[PDB]
């Protein structure tokens, strides 16, 4: 279990909205990983290949990127609570 | 820049930070620290006022369920979410920062 308070944020919760919840997870974390794939792809060359970095392009796209892990992280947690990964339609 | 705690008890949480931030000026690795220090807080208040506002058989645990009681859940996950960077990004720094 990566995000240990989780556990008991969710105790007592029916099992429908666990699911829900897990389910608009795994839709966020999409959204996010499309966001930080968005601007990778706009960031000059040499960032992409690790020639350069820093300054604020670089720094927001890092930025989107640790909003993403952060999530996956809990995503994770949900799918060890709920004991199971939901179907969901991509 | 300004410091808060030194010699922190490092956490690392989230470990794909420590990639990220790699080769970053020192300036900027305290720049995202900084906006991430701002970030939390916020979270926190949004999740505690959250719980505030729920009704007193949501607080007591009298009463679970519902779209309510999901957005108090779905933003204490986001705090707790990026709490776990946070302290990932104290541990790459070394020290907590002041803000």
């Amino acid at each position: 279990v990566e995000l240990r308070p989780l556990i008991g944020l969710t105790r007592g919760l029916p099992p429908t909205d666990l699911e829900t919840i897990t389910i608009d997870a795994i839709r966020t974390h999409r959204r996010l990983v499309e966001k930080a794939d968005e601007l990778f792809q706009a960031l000059p060359e040499t960032y992409k290949t690790g020639q350069a970095c820093g300054g604020p392009q670089h720094i927001r796209y890092i930025e989107a990127s640790i909003e993403m892990h952060a999530q996956m992280s809990a995503l994770n947690t949900l799918y060890s609570i709920l004991g199971f990964i939901p179907k969901v339609v991509v």
